């Protein structure tokens, strides 16, 4: 019948609305009301009370769960035309279930049934009888000829407008009332309002009023906090602006909204605070886009046309054909008009023609925004632990309420009013803010992080960051700042009597300087700027060349030079080549890694291999330069056929000034830090030894000989020792290899060992991985996760975006300056991004890792202390209320209100705290149920109940109460009320002061004054009340004057209970707080 085919949906059934008569909360209750009215025409009023309660609960139940709603309100049907609602069962990894409405409208004489789920359109395909999301031509089966033969949309495009929709983000911000209406129905708020209604029924007016006002204030604050974020998500959408669109074989200006797939557009220089409308593929022309917003890189790429590729044979691969794609949201710096004529007339503006591919939420940035908004997963997805913890307290509640009921029946009290006290106790045991504690902790931590420019895309990853066991770094862009300092040319001396002989500048032969000036990818814009790789800019400034607006680069003091044609640079077969021209003749230069350049030129120098390894061993990074004279548009293998050596480029990459200290702190903080990079092993080992990852000597695993025989050779950085190894036959020796050298593994040795039995034993002792392909990083992270070690990878992001999402927590360290961000913030205030990794840091410093780890640790430990404090306060309050209600006494209004205020004063201050700068070796354990929490809670509760029972025995000894007939609980001054109230108010503060978090994680209690002074003031008030130091206070609060002997017992008992609780909590914390670190985070070498 009816179905939905999409990766989001799992199952679906149609619905139809049911009349109000047949609803489950209207008809079945009228017979019960009639029976109650007949029986009525004391003990019967509780029956009407519970009947109204059950009715309102049945009426509120459909809003809590969606399946209950679908079963109550609607009845399932299997006819697609008649149904006016539909239910969607989501895939367990995408959002949650929901009910969505089916809409109908007639177009072109035929009705089209469509709805919208998670801002993802659907339609009704008559032949398949199944709702299906609209499918774009690019994804399923692209053909490169189809994009060329297209001539844009023509005619009346109403069906396309219905199928694809408007090309804009659609996030509606609801009004405050609409959001508060939903927040009110929530189970927590309903339970809290019911708890307040009970206190109203028990003749507590001011207490209930204050509590209700506080609840309403908290809900209003939460709604404002949600609305501000919903408004923040709106600014990511681009502002509509005019572009030219090809329709009806003529250029007409349409806004950004009225865009559809397979529509021709003309892109020009992007304006201020604007971006590219939607995902496009170039059809003709060129552009220099700036991917800083989507990719998070500074170097602006160079995009080329697709017209040159043949149309019939080739397919649109989105691989080698990635230079033609323009992602949405990026800015275009310079665009060039089409050179030759085509079937379509040239655009009125000098912009480049391009084809739209994806519109709306289905582009990359749109998909990311949708995933962030709807399919986001909240913290503590399981949520079973909080409910189990609440059931524990409810068991204790029932144990106390049974005794309350038995004693109330024994002392002659009325049962009709005693059931109300039983319900009060049971409902006062349960804390409402218990399950929603981790969310508030994570939100506070996210705010404190965003104060440090460390913005967070996915919040639930924060508790993962608290206890991380292995953190993986990257060499370039992360541990090395990209400000290269040119050192000097080398290897140009044919004699070369000295290996390390360097020519600074203005001394090499003209060939070397011509080559280093010709082969580069820089370009000057029409406005006038220099854009490119900063290493090339630094090199070009050091040698003294100058690039003009035209590709010609001259004025270097040696002549005039121009670039005729250039070749792209790729990771595979890595090198850059270009063909230039000099006033005498024409030549061709090439610049690439030395290992690949050596196998190209004919005349091999004698000191090549020696000098390359010598300069690579100590920090420096080398590049080779070669040229060939070319006599007078051709392929790439002819220009690079044979070459002539011209020298080396020696770049000394300096470390970030903040790397050594952060790595030292991470090493001494019970974390293991390993390096994963793509550079050659010598430079990687040198950087790892200078930073502090490897201490002693190091070994390098690599191929033995040029033959692909898969034989790995252990070899030191120098030629001092060489150990032969065989992956098929031999095996790793622990004492001979792992105990002494802390080896480093090359990607080739990791590939050849794929399938060995001791791979998982090898991956425990290595700290440095070099020459790993972007695919093997995912394998390494997956293996580290499989062994049971949580991972934290911090890299630049643009090179390996898929690897960051694999680790438990990933960070992308962008490039920026503190003064730049300060000026930007000042400009934004006067006026009033990576988006690819989970966590982003706008600043280039490395301390973001330490910052996020510390914040996660603090969030975890704050959650723990809030659990303990809430549970203990609830139990204490419950048992104090029980001890009171056993007899006829009860609190008044002023006493309970003052108790509430004096506890809220401490609740305010206890959230504040400043984390210690240095991390600690003790990692906090996650989970509610463990020896520490349960032991501490139960034993502190034992001490508190011992104190309470002793003082109650003493008070009953002082004044005896006799069983009276038909007692009614009423407030009158008596010794029992005084004693129990002072004990309650002192013991809650005692728990607040004992269960505060220790120094090692965040801070000591004494350091912060906001809590110290509050606790001292409340304890001073309580001690002046207990000792009768100010008779005006006792008289004003209705406290009976106590005997001289009883005050001593009260004061000493409280002062001893505090010490007992402190001692027990300190013992449990000293013995069961920190979990043991793993076997990999140890420090030892021989």
């Amino acid at each position: 019948k009816s179905f939905v085919s999409s990766p989001i949906v799992r199952d679906s059934t149609l619905l139809v609305p049911k009349s109000l008569i047949a609803k489950p909360y209207v008809l079945p209750f009228f017979p019960l009301y009639a029976t109650f009215a007949q029986l009525y025409f004391e003990w019967t009023f509780v029956y009407l009370g519970t009947l109204v309660s059950l009715n309102i609960l049945v009426m509120l139940m459909p809003a809590w769960n969606v399946k209950i709603k679908a079963k109550f309100n609607y009845s399932t049907t299997k006819n697609v035309n008649e149904a006016t609602h539909i239910l969607i069962y989501t895939t367990p990894n995408n959002g949650s279930d929901g009910i969505v409405e089916i809409q109908r409208v007639t177009e072109a004489g035929s009705l089209q049934t469509f709805f919208q789920f998670q801002k993802k359109r659907f339609l009704w395909h008559e032949n398949e009888q199944v709702f299906s999301s609209p499918k774009f031509l690019v994804d399923e089966s692209p053909k490169i000829g189809d994009f060329q033969k297209c001539k844009g949309h023509s005619g009346d495009l109403t069906h396309l407008k219905r199928l694809y929709g408007e090309n804009s983000f659609d996030i509606p911000i609801p009004t405050f009332m609409e959001l508060f209406k939903e927040h009110a129905v929530a189970p927590l708020f309903v339970f809290q309002v019911f708890c307040v209604a009970l206190w109203l029924l028990d003749e507590f007016w001011y207490y209930s009023l204050f509590n209700l006002f506080m609840i309403i204030s908290m809900e209003a604050a939460a709604v404002f906090q949600r609305l501000t974020a919903l408004k923040e998500f709106r600014t990511m959408g681009i502002k509509p602006y005019t572009i030219n669109v090809f329709r009806n074989k003529k250029w007409v200006a349409l806004q950004t909204n009225e865009l559809l797939p397979m529509d021709l557009v003309s892109i020009t220089r992007t304006a201020e605070e604007s971006a590219i409308p939607c995902d496009l593929i170039l059809l003709d022309g060129s552009a220099i886009v700036n991917e800083a917003m989507l990719s998070g890189e500074s170097t602006p790429l160079l995009k080329e046309s697709i017209k040159l590729r043949p149309s019939e044979d080739n397919l649109q691969l989105d691989g080698v054909d990635k230079i033609a794609v323009l992602h949405g949201g990026t800015k275009a710096l310079q665009v060039t008009p089409p050179e030759h004529k085509s079937d379509i007339p040239p655009p009125p503006d000098g912009g480049a023609l391009a084809i739209v591919t994806k519109t709306g939420f289905e582009t990359s940035q749109g998909s990311l925004v949708r995933v962030m908004i709807y399919s986001a997963e909240r913290v503590s997805v399981d949520n079973k632990e909080a409910l189990m913890f609440i059931l524990f307290l409810l068991i204790f509640a029932v144990i106390a309420s049974w005794y309350v009921w038995v004693e109330g029946t024994k002392m002659g009290r009325i049962q009709s009013k005693l059931i109300l006290d039983c319900i009060l106790i049971i409902t006062s045991v349960v804390p409402p803010e218990l399950p929603m504690e981790l969310t508030m902790a994570v939100n506070s931590s996210l705010a404190a992080l965003a104060k440090f420019y460390v913005y967070c895309t996915e919040p639930f990853r924060i508790p993962f960051a608290g206890r991380i066991d292995v953190c993986c770094f990257d060499k370039t862009g992360t541990l090395t700042g990209e400000d290269l300092v040119f050192e000097g040319l080398a290897g140009i001396s044919a004699d070369s009597e000295n290996i390390r002989h360097l020519y600074s500048a203005a001394e090499a032969p003209e060939s070397t300087i011509l080559v280093i000036g010709a082969a580069h990818a820089l370009v000057k814009l029409e406005d006038g700027d220099i854009v490119g790789d900063p290493m090339e800019k630094a090199t070009l400034k050091a040698v003294g060349w100058a690039v003009e607006r035209k590709n010609s680069n001259y004025r270097e003091g040696t002549g005039k030079l121009d670039i005729i044609r250039r070749f792209q640079f790729s990771s595979a077969l890595k090198r850059s080549a270009s063909i230039a021209s000099h006033n005498d003749a024409l030549f061709a230069a090439v610049k690439g890694a030395p290992e690949t350049i050596r196998e190209r030129l004919s005349d091999i120098p004698k000191n090549y291999d020696e000098i390359y390894k010598s300069f690579t061993r100590s920090g420096s990074r080398v590049l080779a330069l070669a040229s060939k004279s070319l006599p007078k548009d051709l392929n790439r293998d002819d220009v690079e056929s044979e070459l002539t050596f011209n020298g080396f480029l020696i770049f000394h990459c300096p470390l970030k000034d903040d790397a050594i200290e952060t790595i030292k702190m991470l090493n001494e903080s019970s974390h293991r830090s390993i390096m994963i990079t793509g550079d050659n092993p010598l430079t990687a080992v040198h950087v790892a030894k200078e930073v502090g990852i490897v201490f002693g000597e190091t070994l390098i695993l690599d191929r033995a000989g040029k033959s692909d025989d898969n034989q790995l050779l252990f070899r030191d950085v120098e030629e001092t020792v060489s150990i032969p190894f065989d992956p098929s036959k031999d095996t790793f020796d622990h004492s001979k290899l792992f105990d002494r050298y802390d080896i480093a593994v090359t990607g080739y040795a990791l590939n050849a060992l794929e399938g060995h039995s001791q791979l998982r034993d090898l991956l425990r002792h290595t700290w440095v991985y070099a020459r790993v392909s972007p695919s093997q990083k995912e394998f390494l992270l997956n293996t580290l996760k499989d062994m049971g070690y949580q991972t934290l990878m911090c890299g630049d992001g643009t090179n390996d975006v898929g690897a960051l999402k694999q680790a438990h927590v990933g960070i992308a360290l962008l490039n920026g300056t503190e003064e730049g961000l300060k000026k930007l913030g000042e400009q934004r205030r006067l006026e009033g991004a990576s988006c690819a990794a989970p966590f982003t840091s706008k600043l280039a410093n490395v301390s973001a890792v330490t910052n996020i780890i510390r914040q996660g640790r603090c969030a975890l430990v704050n959650t723990i202390q809030m659990y303990k404090i809430l549970a203990l306060n609830c139990l204490i309050s419950a048992y104090s209320l029980s001890i009171i209600y056993m007899a006829g006494v009860k609190f008044g209004d002023g006493q309970a209100t003052v108790s509430g205020l004096l506890l809220s004063v401490c609740f305010l201050s206890i959230s504040r705290g400043k984390p210690l700068e240095k991390l600690s070796k003790q990692r906090p354990q996650s989970g509610i149920f463990n020896v520490y929490i349960m032991g501490s809670i139960l034993s502190q509760f034992a001490v508190h109940i011992a104190t309470l029972v002793y003082i109650t025995t003493e008070i009953y000894k002082l004044e005896p109460r006799e069983p009276q007939v038909d007692l009614e609980k009423e407030f009158a001054p008596s010794l029992l009320n005084t004693g129990i109230f002072i004990i309650q108010l002192v013991q809650q503060v005692s728990t607040f002061a004992v269960n505060y978090q220790g120094e090692p994680f965040r801070e000591n209690i004494r350091s912060n004054k906001g809590m110290y002074y509050g606790l001292l003031g409340v304890t001073g008030l309580a001690l002046a009340s207990a000792t009768e130091f100010l008779p005006e206070l006792n008289e004003a609060m209705k406290f009976v004057p106590m005997t001289d002997d009883f005050k001593i017992k009260l004061t000493l008992t409280l002062l001893l209970d505090f010490f007992g609780s402190w001692g027990v909590e300190h013992f449990f914390k000293f013995f069961f707080m920190d979990d043991k670190p793993s076997d990999i985070s140890v420090q030892q070498v021989k």
